[PDB]
DNA sequence: GAAGCTTC
DNA sequence: GAAGCTTC
């Protein structure tokens, strides 16, 4: 994902 | 990333 | 270098 | 299952 989430 | 980008 | 989820 | 970048 993101980086992060 | 995303999904997608 | 661990650290990943959901496109399509 | 190919398909990934940038945190920290």
């Amino acid at each position: 994902t993101x980086p992060g989430v």
